[PDB]
């Protein structure tokens, strides 16, 4: 399946694509304002994600570091990045569907649609304005808003223990972005594509 990654933010963005135990195509890229990047990503992907990452600096080997999105301070993730971020989200090719949602669960960084290129299914976008309405205890030094856990670190906020439910923190995520997850536990907003679609996934969608 093809995943065309577009930047129409004004600023430049750093472009992630991995499952977590492993890059997905390149892994990352730079890009430019008004730039796209497709990448190829293998049917059958359980678990994939693409992100926005913001101000970072990398040099000819491909080492640096991000404020927002930071994986392992490489260009070609390979693992997840750290909070704040914004993410699309993926599972291919499961019974002949794909199930692609946006999650705000490790916070926000970025505006993004992500939506298929192939008919058959909707898109799902968050392009609130969340960083400029966040929480002040959720207000990131280097960008972005973080989500409740990574802040606190508490099992009210981690859904670490038995409980775990809706709270203040997840709850002004969710009522900027009712089409996002907001907590581990929050209920499903997965969107069912046919199998092996094509997607596009868009920082910054203009009205």
């Amino acid at each position: 399946a093809t995943f065309e990654i577009v930047n129409r933010c004004s600023y430049t963005v750093w472009a992630a694509a991995s499952k977590g135990d492993a890059a997905l195509d390149a892994g990352g890229r730079q890009l430019n304002s008004g730039e796209s990047w497709t990448i190829n990503v293998e049917p059958g992907t359980n678990g994939g994600k693409i992100w926005a990452r913001t101000d970072c600096y990398f040099d000819d080997s491909g080492s640096g570091i991000c404020k927002t999105g930071d994986c392992g301070g490489l260009l070609r993730c390979k693992r997840f990045g750290r909070p704040p971020t914004t993410l699309a989200e993926f599972s291919l090719n499961q019974y002949g569907k794909d199930y692609i949602d946006i999650s705000n669960i490790k916070g926000f960084n970025v505006p993004m649609n992500f939506s298929p290129t192939t008919r058959g299914c909707r898109g799902v976008r968050c392009a609130a304005d969340i960083v400029g309405q966040c929480p002040a205890k959720l207000k990131a030094p280097g960008g972005g808003c973080n989500d409740a856990c990574t802040v606190f670190q508490t099992s009210e906020y981690c859904c670490t223990t038995g409980k775990c439910g809706p709270t203040e923190y997840s709850r002004f995520f969710k009522r900027l972005c009712p089409d996002a997850f907001s907590y581990v536990l929050d209920k499903p907003t997965t969107v069912t594509c046919p199998g092996s679609s094509n997607y596009r996934v868009t920082f910054c969608p203009t009205a």
